[PDB]
């Protein structure tokens, strides 16, 4: 049985790990987290995926407690703007499709359908009317019912790290602020300790690499091989800003992904401000050009706002667990934030680390099974993301023209062939766990313009009444909800 | 749209198909079923899988209506006898494992704990021979998914019952032999030519002719892929054995390992169904008949034995041109996990979903074929796991099972399983009827057991899981005291 964990890095990954380990094992694990006082955290990572409520539940934290305290907001979905038709948009919401007489509402929409998201999802209305997912009395709008509309969150990246470090430290995590200068290895190549500038050697049984893109343990010490995805997903840089909203009250309960001339831009509404960034490929546009394009769109004349330029490491380690070291966060893998998966990868890496926790024997088969899961997790998203670029109909710049013909991962060709005939399902999407469900694959395809040539032939043999009564039911439930629900900001104000 | 379906074959496959199509499309589909008056149905296929309730629900039939009428009983799971330690047994039940603090009861059992007895309510119900219903008809536990119990029924009666259902709903019934299958200039089926009713044509043809594969294999040249290299059982001998005491009725199938295969016991309302599944490379058809009779029906030579040659494997494609194979014509594996009728149901459900329009869509058809292939391949792999987990080594047959070649992917599942339990991510990843608990339950019961408990559990409070084991033990106690016997309940609804 092993006793102690040493985490290197104090970004969102480090502090999520420290928190979760203490929540899981309490006093049956010793945890130390070492982080540099001079190497900054990435500074971004402000939108989350639908699994994140489980992370906070596991920690014993209600959203009323943790959300104001991370200066956050609600994420009901993502609004995709300008990807295909210009001025046009759709939502990818956190909401499962209803099923009528064996077929989901997407199939029926194609046969008897108003845009797809609008006809099929309550969430669409909530986004348009800028509603909170809760009534003022704190009851969920569905009124588990939380799974049927698995909304996520926006939060401030500084605050969440600050908040979780306090959570972890309150629970006995030893905190060291220092630079690791060298990582020791025993005669078998296993990590023996990390040598700091002022605190000597810090040893332990298990080491968690949370050093970001740098991969200081997993790559620079252990020689882990990093598999780049630049061949299919070229975006390799970002430029970020923190932009105050002219009107705080005007707060959207969703992230916006807006296609730009050489990439795309995020808008993440927080309680006090927006987060903004342009994800781009430097083969098509320079870092200044991108900064200029970004500022022009979301912050004209606001040169007091400092831009944060980021070089992204896109792809994954072949193995995120090597010897006694596990990489969590940007050190393990990263794909561009088009579907807000970075924090999801962290949560899933940590939840599966607890499941695959080593005993004094360090069982290689259990480690191997952990590595497979993490590989599948990222490869599924990678494929899902390439599908975004293949579905995007705009062709107006060298960038968008090149996205159309660029090589694809194995498997996607088949998914596109299928999709031109009929909708993807549980059996034809990526088959291993990667966060996303069928509705997400379908919703992107239909929003972007990858549509079956014709409706499902079976539906012509069937009574359309039950599905038409369902579309009407959705339309009426939507009407009632936007009338009864407070705004996104209103509800958040009431719980601050 | 297409208008008409012609089904060839009136076994369980033909009639399930006819029934389901009418249930699905009512008067928006014309259906004709043609079946031989002289080529007998297989005569077996008496246990079902957990999915089967959905088939009957879809048809609009409550179990109280259909079950006594098919002379059936309850299947709470399968009892595996003599597979590893001799005289030893365990249950593979239709019951999901409870989860405590992020780990299922199997994991906890390994850390703090027989397996089936500790983890499943169904184990007690089987031992005490209970019905899954109280006399007022309420379920013992929707709550139906948590304990997805299935059924036993008489194979003659179910065909008889479903043909009536379908015919009442406008299925045209023809009793004749198909002598020739016509094809058009594209190799599509144009009609079936019968001995006395001329040509019967339609848009879609469903091959329900059994192992024969009259349309899909003999006419269309579909290729059959054999599984004999990994699952050599190629024959069966069956009996219909009356129970000395009808009241003594088990709510489960028994799979008993024998010298050169295994034997099923399926308790029906009036009688048992019995059979020995074997490989003729290790035992002759009469040796097997002698071994069967000796075990379940000593001295009862008045009972006629049904000897069957099984075609084990699957068609590469079950849907070719305008013809879809359903049932034994499509695929078959030995009935060790009662999957034949499941394969039919799933084939038919997916046929409705993949139903063709007037414009035939090769991509939709290809997606149908992938699902049918995965369905059977998943079960194939799961069954080889039974033979690999069986620890008995007492005959040439059991010795050979130990070293026989395996399907791709199973070696990995066995390496994993010696380390820790299989899960949703490491079992066969495509739909094949079975869930994780089934894979786990078979491993633990047969004796493929992680070397040690999961190390994470040593860092955790065992109290919640121990309180759960106790809760299960107490709920079990209460259920066997309150539930009527399997026979008692069935008697009350006859
Ligand atoms: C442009 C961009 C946009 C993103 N958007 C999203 C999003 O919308 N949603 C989402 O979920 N994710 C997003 N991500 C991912 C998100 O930022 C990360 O998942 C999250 O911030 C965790 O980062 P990290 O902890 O792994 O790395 P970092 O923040 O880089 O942390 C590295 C830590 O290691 C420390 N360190 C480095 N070297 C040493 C050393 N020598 N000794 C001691 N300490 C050391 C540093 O001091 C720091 O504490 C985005 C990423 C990028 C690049
Ligand atoms: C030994 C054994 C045990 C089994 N146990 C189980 C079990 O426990 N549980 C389970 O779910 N499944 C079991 N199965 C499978 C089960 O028997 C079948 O799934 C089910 O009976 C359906 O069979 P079928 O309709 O495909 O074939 P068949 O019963 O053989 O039907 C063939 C039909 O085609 C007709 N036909 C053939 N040729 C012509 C022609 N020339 N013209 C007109 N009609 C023709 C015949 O008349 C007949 O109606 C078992 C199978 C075997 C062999
Ligand atoms: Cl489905
Ligand atoms: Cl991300
Ligand atoms: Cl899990
Ligand atoms: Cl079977």
């Amino acid at each position: 049985m092993i006793r102690s964990v040493v985490i290197v890095g104090g970004g969102t990954a480090g502090w999520m790990t420290a928190s979760y380990l203490k929540a899981a094992f309490d006093d049956r694990i010793d945890v130390t987290l070492v982080e540099s006082g001079n190497v900054r955290r990435i500074g971004v990572g402000e939108a989350t995926f639908s699994t994140v409520r489980h992370f906070f539940d596991y920690l014993g934290l209600d959203e009323r407690e943790w959300l104001p305290r991370c200066a956050g907001g609600y994420k009901l979905g993502i609004r995709f703007e300008n990807w295909s038709e210009p001025g046009e948009y759709f939502y990818h919401p956190f909401e499962r499709l209803r099923v009528v007489d064996g077929f989901n509402m997407a199939e029926w929409w194609l046969a008897v359908g108003t845009s797809f998201s609008e006809a099929c999802y309550l969430t669409h209305r909530l986004c348009e009317a800028k509603r909170a997912p809760r009534m003022l009395d704190g009851s969920l709008f569905a009124s588990e019912q939380r799974a049927q509309f698995p909304y996520a969150y926006h939060f401030d990246a500084d605050e969440v790290a600050r908040y979780l470090s306090e959570y972890a430290i309150a629970r006995g995590v030893r905190h060291v602020v220092d630079d690791v200068q060298h990582v020791g290895q025993d005669e078998r190549g296993w990590i023996s300790g990390v040598h700091t500038k002022q605190h000597g050697e810090i040893s332990g049984d298990l080491f968690v690499d949370c050093t970001g893109f740098r991969g200081l343990l997993i790559n620079q010490t252990l020689g882990g091989r990093f598999q780049s995805f630049s061949d299919v997903l070229p975006n390799n840089r970002a430029v970020a800003l923190r932009v105050p909203r002219e009107n705080d009250e005007d707060m959207r309960p969703y992230t916006t992904a807006t296609a730009m001339s050489a990439g795309w831009m995020w808008t993440i509404p927080l309680f006090k401000r927006d987060g903004n960034g342009y994800v781009y490929s430097d083969e098509f546009i320079s870092p200044e050009e991108a900064e200029r394009e970004l500022r022009s769109t979301v912050a004209p004349g606001r040169d007091d706002l400092e831009a944060n330029h980021i070089q992204m490491r896109i792809g994954r380690n072949e193995r995120t667990w090597i010897n006694n070291c596990v990489a969590v966060g940007l050190s393990a893998a990263f794909v561009e934030p088009l579907e807000s998966t970075g924090i999801f990868f962290i949560q899933h890496a940590i939840e599966q680390l607890v499941k695959h926790f080593p005993g004094e024997r360090w069982d290689p088969v259990l480690i191997s099974a952990y590595n497979e899961r993490m590989a599948h997790m990222v490869d599924g998203v990678k494929e899902f993301l390439v599908l975004h670029y293949k579905g995007a109909q705009r062709e107006d710049t060298p960038y968008w023209k090149a996205a159309k013909t660029r090589a694809m991962p194995d498997g996607l060709a088949r998914k596109l062939e299928l999709s031109a005939s009929h909708l993807l399902d549980e059996q034809t999407i990526y088959p291993y766990y990667h966060g996303f469900e069928t509705y997400s694959w379908i919703t992107m395809n239909l929003g972007l313009g990858i549509v079956p040539e014709r409706p499902r032939p079976a539906l012509l043999h069937m009574d359309p009444a039950p599905a038409l009564a369902e579309f009407e039911r959705l339309r009426r439930e939507g009407d009632e909800l936007i009338a009864a629900l407070p705004s996104c900001y209103e509800y958040l104000a009431s719980i601050q």
